[PDB]
């Protein structure tokens, strides 16, 4: 399982993994990039 948050403090996202990168490195399973708000999300083992 996993939970994603909004990593808007990192800067909008251009792809779908670009955000996941910062997420993992931060300590997450991955992340996402919402086009509706161009923000970076990060999934964690939640």
């Amino acid at each position: 399982r996993t939970c994603m948050i909004k990593k808007e403090g990192w800067g909008k996202c251009l792809i779908d993994t670009t955000c996941a990168h910062s997420c993992k490195n931060r300590g997450y399973i991955g992340g996402n990039c919402k086009g509706m708000t161009r923000t970076c999300y990060c999934l964690v083992n939640c």
